[PDB]
This record gives C-alpha cells, structure tokens and sequence, in this order.
C-alpha cells in the first residue's frame, strides 16, 4: 500500500498514534452528548487514500454511546466528522480519552434496483434499496432482510454499511457481511422521532471489502469494533505521511 497522505489540526483532540497502518485520535475535553439527538465531532482532520483504496472512519468507546461507521471516498477532500448517538435516554458524557477516533484503509472493488451505481463515479459503496416501508419508532431497532445475491467478486467479499445522510437523522446501520445465504440488516433509531422509510429509499451501501480486510484473528492489526466480532476488520499496510497543505 501507498501512503495515505493526511493533514491533522485540532486542539481537542490528541494523535496517539499512526501505527501500522491506523492513525488514532483521543478526546481530550469533555463531549457531551445530548439525548435524541446527533453529536457530530469536526475532527480537523483531511486524509487521501491511495491508489485502489478507501479509508475506514470509526470510533470506540466503553461508554454507551455508538458511532456511525464511515466509509471514505477517493475523491473525498473535505473535512472528516465523526457521528455518535447516544444510547441513553439521558445525558452521556464522553470524559477526556474515553473516546478513540480510528482511520485505517482498505482495497475494494466495484461491479459494474435493489443494489445502483451512485451517480458520482469512484464512490466505495452502492446504493442498496429498501424493499418495504417501514417505521422506525424512537429508540428501537428494526431489521431487514436482503436475499437476493450481489454479484460475487472473485478474492473479495460483500458488506453493508450505513451512510451519513440517515446517520446524522439518528438512523445507524450496524454494519455486517452479506454471506450468500442473506443478510439481515438492522436499522436503530436512536431520536425522539418516528421515521418512516418508504420502499426504494436508499438505506445503507454495499462494500466489496478485499478477503485480507476480514480476519478471524486479533492483534493490533484488527478490530472487532467496525463489523462486529466474528467479522474482525483487518486494515491495509500502509503509511501515514503528514501534507500539511491537504489541510481546509
Ligand atoms: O462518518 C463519516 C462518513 C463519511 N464522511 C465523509 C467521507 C465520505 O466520502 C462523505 C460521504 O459519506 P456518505 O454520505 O456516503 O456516508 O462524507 C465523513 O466525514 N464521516
């Protein structure tokens, strides 16, 4: 992997580290996160994936608080922000260090309803479709199912990720594999507001992941956090190096 040019100006926020290919941010004053509503972090933070790769943004804390897990376009040369929603009906602070800010990259590939190109070439994901309408009541979780195969991509291996747009809404995918015998995918609404999705919206992205990204086996080159436990995300070897003037 090439490296992964970045520019990083923020006060409220520490690089720990950018090791093995995962640049890690640190909270360092307090953020509050409001219940049944969105709490958006600017991170400061511009970063340009190599050649063949998109860039993965999470966050992980211990505290009940959940993060929208980004996935990054090529062209991408704004501002990264990390979305959190808050899993309580009340206040949750998140103190200083209790929350970690995760970049990594990955390879993907791209085929050529349900499942649509995005009318904006080189974006990482496809569309995916909602079958049905369905209604999302506040602080529940409502699930789908996806049954009809994506097309297979040799060496590589189909995912469902959310996007922004339904995040910042307070709508979060939780991330998962598309195995061939079908995916369930669950929606949370963690607002104070019922959203009705009609059938055809848009709902989440489909994500050819390189089979190197998905790993059974932890260790500081994976984490369980992005796609769950059984699904470690495994990122790409590569290096940052700091371009200041990427900074906007
Ligand atoms: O958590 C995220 C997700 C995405 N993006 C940026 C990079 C993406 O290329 C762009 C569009 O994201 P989506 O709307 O496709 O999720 O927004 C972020 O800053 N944070």
């Amino acid at each position: 992997c090439p490296h992964i040019r970045y520019a990083f100006q923020n006060d409220k926020l520490l690089l720990q580290q950018a090791s093995v290919g995962r640049l890690t941010l640190v909270n360092k004053t307090t953020i509050l996160l409001r219940p049944m509503k969105t709490t958006t972090v600017d991170l400061g933070l511009y970063a340009r994936p190599p050649e063949g790769h998109g860039l993965m943004l999470w966050g992980s804390t211990s505290r009940p608080v959940t993060s929208h897990v980004g996935i990054i376009d090529p062209d991408y040369t704004g501002e990264l922000r990390l979305i959190l929603q808050n899993q309580r009906r009340y206040n949750s602070t998140l103190r200083p260090s209790e929350l970690k800010i995760h970049l990594a990259a990955f390879r993907y590939a791209t085929p050529q309803g349900p499942i649509n190109h995005p009318q904006y070439p080189g974006s990482v994901g496809l569309d995916v479709s909602l079958p049905k309408d369905l209604a999302l009541f506040p602080h529940q979780t409502v699930s789908v199912t996806l049954t009809v195969p994506p097309p297979s991509i040799p060496h590589h291996r189909p995912t469902i990720f959310g996007r922004s747009g339904l995040a910042m809404q307070g709508i979060l995918v939780k991330p998962c594999r598309w195995r061939r015998g079908g995916v369930d995918v669950s929606l949370t609404n963690f607002s104070d507001q019922t959203v009705f999705l009609n059938k055809y919206r848009r709902f989440c992205q489909l994500v050819y992941l390189h089979k190197h990204h998905l790993t059974s086996f932890y260790s500081p080159h994976s984490d369980a956090g992005v796609l769950g436990p059984r699904s470690l995300f495994r990122w790409a070897s590569c290096t940052f190096e700091e371009v200041p003037s990427l900074a906007m």
